[PDB]
């Protein structure tokens, strides 16, 4: 279960260390959103078994964190891009404080696979695309917000411009996984142990802070080479949930 945090905490935190901290939106006019694209079935790669619970654990843990969840599946890499285009001018972004986009599929190494892809003829969602459309200039109503990227994919002059890309912070399993009949049974392991600490963690912890104990749980002999990874933060305060403020 979602621990929660006291209202006490609440308002302490924000008043006591508001310069360090990201503000949080009121709840009664709050209108959080966040984004899970999902592929499964693919015309030339292997489906992917058992998504269906990452979607599951993940939306009913971002609903709790009170965002409200759209569920996008089996897209081509070009209808990746104009999901999260569209994503970015939703209005409800203006009565918000940060943002969760949750990717799931195949992956390589500079991005995420649509549904046709090929070692031919690629079809991939870029990471820097991703950025990209929610940087400071393409995006005006998520700036100075978090936007916190998930990402679930496994793999078998003029860049200057680091004013424009703030705010962002990346956790990736972007490491291999052995195909199996458990896959049917469970979630990805990342994404059942990153359920698993927003839930003991999030009350306390602000969200670097949940990432590492994620990471933590990956510190053992068998689990160490399925370790996630924390990428392209740029995050310039700690983000702490509140989970029920």
């Amino acid at each position: 279960a979602l621990k929660l945090c006291p209202h006490e905490e609440f308002l302490r935190l924000c008043k006591e260390r508001a310069e360090e901290i990201y503000p949080i939106k009121e709840r009664n006019n709050r209108t959080r959103l966040a984004l899970i694209i999902c592929n499964t079935e693919f015309d030339h790669l292997p489906p992917r078994n058992g998504a269906d619970f990452d979607i599951t654990g993940m939306k009913e843990l971002l609903e709790g964190l009170d965002y409200s969840v759209d569920v996008e599946e089996n897209l081509t890499a070009r209808d990746m891009e104009s999901a999260l285009r569209a994503f970015a001018t939703r209005p409800e972004h203006k009565s918000s404080d940060s943002t969760f986009l949750v990717l799931m599929s195949h992956g390589i190494l500079e991005g995420i696979c649509g549904t046709v892809h090929d070692e031919k003829k690629p079809d991939v969602l870029l990471y820097d695309t991703i950025f990209q459309i929610f940087n400071n200039r393409n995006c005006l109503s998520l700036k100075d917000k978090p936007k916190v990227i998930i990402v679930q994919a496994a793999r078998g002059d003029a860049v200057y411009k680091t004013h424009v890309e703030k705010d962002f912070i990346a956790f990736c399993s972007s490491t291999p996984h052995n195909v199996s009949w458990r896959d049917s049974t469970m979630g990805s392991i990342f994404i059942t142990q990153l359920i698993t600490c927003f839930q003991k963690y999030s009350w306390c912890c602000h969200l670097e802070e949940v990432f590492r104990k994620v990471q933590q749980s990956f510190e053992t002999p068998r689990a160490k080479a399925q370790m996630p990874t924390i990428e392209r933060l740029s995050m310039t305060r700690y983000f702490y949930l509140f989970p029920g403020n």
